[PDB]
């Protein structure tokens, strides 16, 4: 169908402005860039390269575990958080103690996630339908300070709309893993909801190439898309009880995938 | 480039219709403006550039309390305060004194300065007032939720994420507001200003605006007025009198209904 992604890759690799960060890193940027993806026409998991959706999937699961030790994801082989663990595997206070239990000066814990569902079933035209993740106050124990950093729920004739506002973009090896996960939480909570899916958007605020991904940039832009896969979830009765084998996507056509530093 | 008056018809012509005030509506849409080349006050319409001002100068000394804005001509949170004239912990007094675990409070405001000043490229150079525990101690929660800045060669820009948009009421408020708070963090940080991108959530009309709506989308667009400030040494010494718009050549006010 459609490339948004592909669309926003090629136009930061063509307009993006240069940068280096002394440490000789290098990336080229923009500011304030945003994609949709309309969910009922496809699901979007990149076709012009694989995209890992196992990591992807256990990944949010174990958000929604509101998991703050890297263990679980490492019993299932998913290990790109290991970089950043403690020498015990804790992570401080990161998505899913936010999302699950973030604490109010009451002494209150909040679950925004069993709130924003329970929104959706009772209040669907709510503007106030949030998660977020930046706890200004907690950022520091944490052992990364959130990428993906709040997201917003919206309805529209029983069809369930998500917007995630992604502070910082590694638009190569990042984003399409997060755009994966923010579609597959979308299918979840609509199902939960019961509710149709309709669009996610994603909101980018500092949307950068690396410099030593341009290769593999320019390999992917080269590549033709296949049509987007279907996402099909098995029932459950609660979104903190879908497992990975609840989830099968169907009729995945990439692109090989792209191996980058 | 009209992206205001844009939003506006594409939210008038194809917003899907709601229920119940009743509304248009459209999510996750964004407008970005070139700060460098105008400052963005509509001119399709009169905006009453004084109530922004004073509402961003009051956000800036972190008051939960209307009393300061109130005597000073702009009413437009009267109706939300208490008896004693209090809010809760809104706007500024997240911007200014998020309440931390450790009993400190964190100045969002000084520290995005701070970034901006030392460490320009950073990713982090974020404001929230979303602060989750809080919200329900606020008269309401918070619409202009979120904001963060960037910078390329030497020019600030700003996005800002909001939640929830009154297209015609509300939105040229925040676009003059967080526009005119990009002038002022870029002047104490030493930059020149880039661009202002508004990031809207749930995009609406209400039905009682429509109206309204019509008649400013009939006005033809004029020439952006120009921004100056005053020096200061501190965003917190900011005033009114500081703040000044040149060329500011607008079609009539359009009243807000009753
Ligand atoms: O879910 C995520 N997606 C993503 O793209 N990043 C990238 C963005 C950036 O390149 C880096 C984070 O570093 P920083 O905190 O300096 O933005 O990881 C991180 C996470
Ligand atoms: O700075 C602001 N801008 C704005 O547009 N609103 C509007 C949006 C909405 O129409 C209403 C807030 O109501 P709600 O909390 O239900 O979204 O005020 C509020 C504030």
């Amino acid at each position: 169908s459609m490339t948004p992604y592909e669309d926003l890759l090629r136009f930061v690799l063509e307009t993006g402005t240069p940068k280096s960060d002394r440490t000789g890193t290098g990336t080229r940027s923009l500011f304030g860039q945003q994609m949709r993806y309309d969910l009922s026409a496809g699901f979007p998991l990149l076709t012009t390269k694989k995209v890992h959706f196992k990591s992807v999937a256990y990944e949010l699961l174990w958000f929604l575990r509101g998991d703050s030790n890297i263990g679980w994801l490492h019993e299932h082989g998913v290990t790109i958080w290991d970089e950043w663990a403690s020498d015990t595997g804790e992570l401080g206070p990161i998505y899913g103690v936010q999302w699950r239990s973030w604490p109010a000066p009451s002494g209150e814990h909040i679950d925004q996630i069993s709130a924003a569902l329970d929104l959706l079933r009772t209040d669907p035209d709510s503007r106030r339908i949030i998660v977020s993740a930046w706890n200004v106050g907690e950022i520091e124990r944490m052992a990364l300070p959130p990428c993906h950093a709040f997201f917003q729920f919206y309805v529209a004739d029983g069809r369930l709309s998500c917007q995630l506002y992604q502070r910082s973009a590694d638009l190569f090896l990042g984003v399409p893993f997060n755009i994966a996960s923010y579609a597959l939480l979308t299918h979840m909570m609509a199902a939960q909801a019961g509710l149709s899916v309709g669009e996610f958007i994603w909101t980018g605020g500092d949307c950068h190439i690396y410099d030593n991904h341009v290769e593999q940039v320019r390999l992917q832009l080269s590549r033709e898309p296949r049509p987007y896969p279907k996402l099909l979830l098995a029932d459950r009765d609660s979104i903190f009880e879908y497992t990975y084998e609840d989830i099968v996507v169907k009729n995945y056509d990439p692109h090989p995938a792209i191996k980058a530093p």
